[PDB]
C-alpha cells in the first residue's frame, strides 16, 4: 500500500502525526523531516568546518545526474571510477522495492581536483574538501566539490550522496537546494586491524568491508594477514609456507586477490597496511623448516597466551633469508601502503628459553638466561628484521608494533628510535604507558581494548564462560573514547585509531555485524572530534546503520525501528 504517517519537527525531534487528508500543509516524509530537524541532518560523519544545509529539498530525476571532471591528470582512472560509482550511491537513499518518479530537476556534480596527479598514501596527505550545492537556472542543481587531492575529492562525493533523501509518501528523490560545506578529519589514520589468520575471511567480504569504510570515511585497512594459526597469504618466494599453512587450498589470499583488494581500496582512498606479525604469532606454515620453536607445545598456558603456541628462533640466519623473502613479497603486492606493521605482540620467554639451540646462542655470547637477557634477543630479532623490511621496501618507511615488554616508555629508546617507529596502543587510556610514550616523542595508533577490541563479549573459545575483554562494546563507548582526552597536549603525536576485529569467533559470516555499526562511531570520533557525546549522535548513528543494511550490509541493530521512527520516546 502507501505511507499513512507523517513527520514534524519538534525541540529537535521527528514526531510521528497522522497524515490528515482535511490540511494545507504539505506533509513531511521521516528522513525528510530529520536532515532539517537535525543539527547536521543525516550526515554522517559530520563535517568539521561550514555545515549551511539551508532550509529547503528539491525533487531531482534520477537518470539526469551528470559528473563533470574539470581538472585532468594521472587520477583520471581514479576520479572517473569514483564518478561512476556516485550514481549507484545515490540510489542507496532509495528502500528496495520502492522505485522513485522520473522527474524532477537534473544534477550537474562538477568535480575540480586541484592536484590531480597526487595518488599515494601519506600521514601528510590532504583530505579536505567544499562542497557547494545551488539552484542553477530553472531546471538543475549545481554541485561543486573542490578539494586538494584525489582523496578529499571522493570524500566531498560521499558527503554529497548523503544528502539525497527519498520520499516515500509521494516516491519523490530529494536533494537538499542549499549547501555550503568545508571539511577535512582531525586523524590522518582512520582505520580498521582484520585479522585474517585465526579465520578466514572471503575477499568479496573484505571488498564489502571496504565498501562501508569509504561510506563513512575511514581510510585504513589493516590486514593481519598471518598468524600462528594459518598462513593464507601467497608467498612465490617461500611456497611451502602457505602450503603447510592455509587452512585449506581455497583459504587462500593469492596475487591477483591482494591486487584486487588493494586497488578497490585505492578507488575508495582506503589503504591496505599489511601485518606480518613476529617473532611470537607463527606456527602453521613453518613445519620442518627448524625456524620455529614451542609450536604446539603443551600445556599451552606456560608458553603463550592462547594456542597454539610458536615463536620464530631468531638465532638462524635462514629465517631472515624466509623474512625478507615474505616482505619482498607483500610489498610487490600491497604496493599503495606507506607504512609496513611488523606486529611485536608479546614474545614468551618460556618459550626461547625452552631451546637448546638458542640458550647456547645467549650463552655463547656471554648474555643470560633471565628477562633482560631474552629482551635483548627480541632486540636482535626486531633490528635484522627491520632491516629485510627496509630492503623489501626498497626505502625506509615508517613501522608498527605494539605496545609490549619491547616498547616500555622506560627503556624503548635502547634500539627503537621515535621517528622510524609508530606504537599502536591496546592497553587502557588510563595506562602510565600512554603519558610515558607520548613524552618520549612516540606517535601513537589508539585501539584501546575497552573501547575499540570488537571482539569482546562472546562465549568463550577456550573453556566455558565468557571471552577475556568482555562484555560487548555497544557504540555508545566507543563513540566517547577519545585520543584527545588520552593525548591532551601531545595529541599531534595521536595519528588516530583503529577497531580491532580478532577473529578467533568472527570470519566471513559475522564480519558485518562485528565492524557495523560500531566501526561508524569511531569514523565520526576520528574525523571530526566531538566535544559533544554519544547522546547528540544518536538519531545520526540509526540512520547510518539503515544505510549500511540498504548497501548490503549484514550491520548489527541498535534499536527497535519504532526509536527511529519515534525520537524522544527511547531514552534512560
Ligand atoms: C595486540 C594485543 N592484543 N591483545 C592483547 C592482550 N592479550 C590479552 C590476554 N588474554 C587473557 O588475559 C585471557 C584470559 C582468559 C582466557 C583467555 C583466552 C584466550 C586469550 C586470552 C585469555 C588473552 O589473549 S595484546
Ligand atoms: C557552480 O557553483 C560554484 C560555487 O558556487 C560556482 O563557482 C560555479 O561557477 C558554478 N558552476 C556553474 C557552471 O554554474
Ligand atoms: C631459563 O632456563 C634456565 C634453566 O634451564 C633458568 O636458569 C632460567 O632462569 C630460565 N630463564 C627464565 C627467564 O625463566
Amino acid at each position: 500500500e502507501d505511507v499513512v504517517w507523517r513527520w514534524s519537527c519538534d525541540n529537535g525531534k521527528c514526531v510521528k502525526l497522522k497524515n490528515d487528508p482535511r490540511s494545507s500543509e504539505p506533509a513531511l516524509s521521516l528522513e525528510a523531516c530529520k536532515m532539517f530537524c537535525n543539527e547536521y541532518g543525516l550526515l554522517w560523519p559530520r563535517p568539521t568546518g561550514e555545515a549551511d544545509l539551508g532550509n529547503f529539498l528539491s525533487k531531482i530525476n534520477l537518470n539526469s545526474i551528470e559528473v563533470k571532471i574539470l581538472k585532468k591528470g594521472a587520477t583520471d582512472d581514479l576520479m572517473e571510477a569514483a564518478a561512476k560509482r556516485f550514481k549507484e550511491q545515490v540510489s542507496l537513499a532509495i528502500p528496495r522495492g520502492s522505485t522513485p518518479k522520473l522527474t524532477g530537476k537534473a544534477v550537474d556534480v562538477y568535480l575540480v581536483n586541484e592536484n590531480p596527479n597526487e595518488k599515494a598514501f601519506s600521514l601528510e596527505m590532504d583530505e579536505s574538501y567544499g562542497l557547494r550545492v545551488s539552484p542553477s537556472g530553472a531546471d538543475r542543481v549545481n554541485a561543486t566539490i573542490t578539494a586538494n587531492s584525489f582523496f578529499g575529492m571522493r570524500h566531498g562525493l560521499e558527503t554529497l550522496s548523503q544528502l539525497f533523501v527519498f520520499d516515500d509518501i509521494r516516491d519523490h528523490l530529494l536533494m537538499v537546494r542549499d549547501v555550503n560545506i568545508s571539511d577535512k578529519p582531525v586523524y590522518p589514520y582512520r582505520g580498521i586491524l582484520l585479522d585474517t589468520a585465526r579465520n578466514y575471511y572471503s575477499i568479496e567480504s573484505i571488498k564489502r568491508t571496504i565498501e562501508a569504510m569509504a561510506a563513512v570515511k575511514l581510510n585504513t585497512l589493516h590486514w593481519h594477514i598471518t598468524d600462528s594459526q594459518s598462513f593464507p597469504f601467497v608467498t612465490t618466494k617461500r611456497p611451502n609456507l602457505y602450503k603447510f599453512g592455509a587452512l585449506s587450498p581455497q583459504k587462500v589470499y593469492t596475487k591477483a586477490a591482494i591486487r584486487e583488494v588493494v586497488r578497490f581500496g585505492l578507488e575508495r582512498g582506503v589503504r591496505v597496511l599489511p601485518e606480518f606479525d613476529a617473532p611470537a604469532h607463527v606456527g602453521e606454515g613453518w613445519q620442518d623448516t627448524d625456524l620455529t620453536v614451542c609450536f604446539k607445545a603443551e600445556p599451552w598456558k606456560s608458553y603463550c597466551v592462547e594456542p597454539p603456541c610458536g615463536q620464530l628462533n631468531p638465532t638462524k640466519d635462514e629465517l631472515y633469508q624466509y623474512l625478507e623473502d615474505i616482505y619482498s613479497d607483500m610489498a610487490e603486492v600491497f604496493d599503495t601502503t606507506d607504512i609496513f606493521h611488523m606486529g611485536g605482540d608479546e614474545v614468551s620467554e618460556a618459550c626461547w628459553n625452552s631451546s637448546d639451540s638458542i640458550q647456547n646462542f645467549m650463552m655463547q655470547n656471554r648474555w643470560d638466561l633471565d628477562k633482560e637477557s631474552f629482551l635483548k634477543l627480541w632486540n636482535y630479532f626486531q633490528q635484522k628484521a627491520q632491516d629485510k623490511a627496509y630492503k623489501a621496501f626498497g626505502k625506509k618507511l615508517p613501522l608498527i608494533l605494539w605496545t609490549s615488554t619491547l616498547t616500555n616508555y622506560k627503556h624503548i629508546d635502547d634500539y627503537l628510535n621515535k621517528d622510524d617507529y609508530i606504537i599502536q596502543v591496546w592497553t587502557t587510556g588510563v595506562d602510565p604507558q600512554i603519558k610515558g610514550l607520548l613524552e618520549k616523542g612516540y606517535r601513537l595508533i589508539m585501539s584501546n581494548y575497552d573501547a575499540l577490541y570488537f571482539d569482546c563479549g562472546y562465549g568463550a573459545w577456550v573453556g566455558a564462560g565468557n571471552n577475556w575483554c568482555s562484555p560487548y562494546i555497544g557504540w555508545q563507548k566507543v563513540y566517547d573514547n577519545s585520543p584527545a582526552v588520552i593525548a591532551l597536549e601531545h595529541r599531534d603525536q595521536v595519528l588516530g585509531g583503529e577497531a580491532a576485529l580478532w577473529s578467533e569467533q568472527s570470519d566471513t559470516s559475522t564480519l558485518d555485524g562485528r565492524l557495523w555499526p560500531r566501526a561508524a562511531a569511531l569514523a565520526e570520533r576520528l574525523w571530526a572530534e566531538p566535544a559533544t557525546s554519544w547522546q547528540d549522535a544518536e538519531y545520526r548513528m540509526l540512520h547510518i546503520r539503515e544505510r549500511f543494511v540498504r548497501m548490503g550490509i549484514q550491520a548489527e541493530s541498535l534499536q527497535p525501528e519504532w526509536c527511529y521512527q519515534n525520537e524522544g520516546y527511547c531514552y534512560s
